[PDB]
């Protein structure tokens, strides 16, 4: 009965444009193109989850908050939850510490190829912008 949760934000920039997460460069499914925002689980809060994590995917000062869109599904015995924030702002650039350096891209053309297919029905919403 092991569930393991996520929480993530896409991070705004200054051109309206978010960095995401990309497996750096092939050679380990470059099709897993996500977000930051991992290990909120542990044992946050639904919301302290995010917020303390985000300091750790992030490691800098941004104007982030709001909740863009959330979701749930069940794995084979393991319970893997997805939580999409809603990002305005970051000052200077972001760190944290993810595990897959990124660059500020635009959203408006978000993929559901370049992604984990785990997470389409959440893309589906935002993709169609
Ligand atoms: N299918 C698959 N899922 C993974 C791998 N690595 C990995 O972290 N995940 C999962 C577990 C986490 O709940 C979520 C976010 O990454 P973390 O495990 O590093 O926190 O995705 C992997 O190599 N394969
Ligand atoms: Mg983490």
């Amino acid at each position: 009965m092991k569930k393991l949760q996520i929480a993530v934000g896409i991070i705004r920039n200054e051109n309206n444009e978010i960095f995401i997460t990309r497996r750096a460069a092939d050679a380990h499914m470059a099709n897993k193109l996500e977000f930051p925002g991992g290990k909120i689980e542990m044992g946050e809060t639904p919301e302290q989850a995010v917020v303390r994590e985000l300091q750790e995917e992030v490691g800098i000062t941004p104007q982030h908050f709001s909740l863009f869109e959330k979701l749930e599904y069940e794995f084979p015995d393991r319970h893997i939850t997805l939580w999409f924030w809603l990002v305005e702002r970051w000052e200077g650039e972001p760190w944290g510490k993810e595990g897959q350096p990124g660059e500020w891209m635009s959203l408006v053309g978000l993929n559901a190829d370049d992604f984990p297919p785990a997470n389409e029905p959440v893309i589906a919403k935002l993709k169609r912008l």
